[PDB]
């Protein structure tokens, strides 16, 4: 069976909505599946928020060491490294690193507060030339997720695409290009998802996200041992609001895809 009958086949037992794109930047060669479709980034759309503070800091050189307050107020719903700094300050990069490592949503907010607003994100990501990704609301209500809203989605491809421009590509500077890569890899959150697929000895980093109607994603970029970079996007949503997530899905997508590397 084909790559995409597996993914098919996974699919339909799942009783959800798949979304797969794999880059192999050994040619460009591309594994595609409802890789137009949208799909609600949850969590993962941290990565974009995260970037454009670090492209900020690229003409600021001060900025990532600027100290931001923390108060109780700020505490939204899940705070894992701002509460411990309640009363207290974070710099723009340890809230860069709390975002994307423990998927702090407190430091989410921060960042989106920092840039301008929503707004702000997207206007940075169309800039790396993704006119996909729209980021409308701040956290918890951005995860929604609910079937054919179109506010803070984006497409596996496009995702995939800005990802590889990122973490690989000419999106930002050398040295903000590997902070990223670096606080990618030291993700805490993702050893059930996508790496859950993948040769245990293969380096990976990623962002997860989780949100309402059981959507379950994960974004990753993965250097085998001896073999061109991949990036991986694997988004996943079903029609019930109060579904179980299932990460076990997006480890299955990702050992189907990588079944030859
Ligand atoms: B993300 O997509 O990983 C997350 C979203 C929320 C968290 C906690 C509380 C509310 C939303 S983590």
């Amino acid at each position: 069976n084909s790559v995409q009958q597996q993914l098919e086949a996974l699919e339909k037992s799942s009783g959800g909505r798949l979304g797969v794109a794999l880059i192999n930047t050994a040619d460009n060669s591309q594994i595609l599946y409802r890789a137009d479709e949208r799909f609600a980034m949850c969590s993962t759309s941290k990565v974009m928020a995260a970037a454009a503070v670090l492209k900020q800091s690229e003409s600021d050189k001060h900025l990532l060491n600027q100290r931001v307050e923390i108060k109780k107020s700020d505490l939204v719903n899940y705070n894992p490294i701002a509460e411990k700094h309640v009363n207290g300050t974070m710099t723009l990069a340890e809230l860069g690193a709390a975002a994307l490592q423990y998927s702090d949503n407190t430091a989410m907010n921060k960042l989106i507060a920092h840039l301008g607003g929503p707004d702000k994100v997207t206007a940075f990501a169309r800039s790396l030339g993704d006119e996909t990704f729209r980021l409308d609301r701040t956290e918890p209500t951005l995860n929604t997720a609910i079937p054919g809203d179109p506010r803070d989605t984006t497409t596996p491809l496009a995702m995939a695409q800005t990802l590889k421009n990122l973490t690989l590509g000419k999106a930002l500077a050398e040295t903000q290009r590997a902070q990223l890569v670096t606080w990618l890899k030291g993700n805490t959150t993702g050893s059930a998802s996508i790496r859950a697929g993948l040769p245990k000895s293969w380096v990976v980093g990623d962002k997860t996200g989780s949100g309402d109607y059981g959507t379950t994603n994960d974004i990753a970029v993965i250097w085998p041992e001896n073999h061109a970079p991949l990036v991986l996007v694997t988004y996943f949503t079903q029609p019930e609001q109060k579904a179980e997530n299932r990460n076990d899905i997006l480890a299955a997508a990702a050992k189907i895809v990588t079944h030859g590397f």
